[PDB]
């Protein structure tokens, strides 16, 4: 079973609660963060903190070494500019996984990669193009990859009661950040989504 995990993007909206949940659930968690002041003091704390950048291969390598699995919650916060941060980060993550024998990655992109790809709002198209490059990197890696493709990420409570479909259709177009993190952790204990795209959603 998975015991040790690396989380990328642990200081973001979904990352923070995924990290807290993972520690509370018993995982030994390593995070890569550019700025450690973005980690909280209260609540559950990661076992290991690497300060650095997902665009630096050595930093990623140090974070992936010795892990059982990797969670990817990289994003651009409010920046909608053309970008390759997520896909280049994923390239480094894949190389570090292969260098260290790690074979399980659960990574978040977005439901736009399931929905009609001509239905993306213009201001999200640049970020979505890099999600598509990241998804390609991970699908072509030869590793066990769960693609998590959520709809709008909300702040509703943790429920653990959301629905997961494989095609982008579901009870709603929202998932709470807490439920999304819960689902990323669920993917560590089953192979049933390996090689699949998944759509978590719930009516809150
Ligand atoms: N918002 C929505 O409704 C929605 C819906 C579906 C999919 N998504 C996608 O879901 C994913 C998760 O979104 P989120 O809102 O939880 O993310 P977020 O709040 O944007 O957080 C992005 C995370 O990535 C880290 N990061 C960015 N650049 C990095 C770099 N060069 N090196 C290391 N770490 C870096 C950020 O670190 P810092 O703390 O250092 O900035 C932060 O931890 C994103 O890809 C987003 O596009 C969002
Ligand atoms: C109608 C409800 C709604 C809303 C008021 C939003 O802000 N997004 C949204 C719905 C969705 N956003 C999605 C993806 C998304 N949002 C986002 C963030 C921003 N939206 C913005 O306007 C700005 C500015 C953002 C950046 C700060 C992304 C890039 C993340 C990033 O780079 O920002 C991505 C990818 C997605 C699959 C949705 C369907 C779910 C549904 O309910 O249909």
């Amino acid at each position: 079973a998975v015991k040790k995990i690396a989380i990328f993007g642990a200081t973001g909206q979904t990352g923070l609660t995924t990290l807290a949940q993972a520690v509370q659930a018993g995982y030994e968690v390593t995070v890569l963060v550019r700025d450690s002041s973005r980690l909280p003091s209260e609540g559950p704390r990661p076992a290991h903190v690497v300060v650095g950048d997902v665009l630096q291969a050595a930093d990623v390598d140090k974070t992936v070494a010795g892990q059982d699995a990797v969670i990817v919650l990289l994003g651009t916060r409010n920046d909608l500019s053309p970008t390759t941060v997520m896909s280049e980060g994923a390239r480094n993550i894949v190389a570090a996984m292969k260098a260290h024998g790690v074979d399980k990655v659960v990574a978040c992109t977005s439901a736009f990669l399931l929905w009609d790809p001509t239905k993306v709002p213009p201001r999200l198209q640049a970020v979505t193009d890099d999600h598509i490059r990241m998804h390609k990197v991970l699908r072509e890696s030869g590793l066990k990859y769960v693609a998590v493709m959520p709809p709008h990420i909300g702040d509703q409570p943790l429920t653990g009661a959301y629905t997961v479909t494989l095609d982008g259709r579901g009870p709603s177009r929202v998932i709470s950040k807490h439920d999304l993190g819960h689902f990323m952790l669920r993917c560590l204990t089953t192979d049933e989504y390996d090689g699949h795209s998944t759509y978590p959603s719930h009516q809150y």
